[PDB]
């Protein structure tokens, strides 16, 4: 994703992220 920070590549929290 792009938004906020997480998982995915573009790092966005979008599946239960760390």
């Amino acid at each position: 994703g792009s938004r906020g920070w997480g998982f995915e590549p573009g790092v966005r929290c979008l599946i239960w992220c760390d």
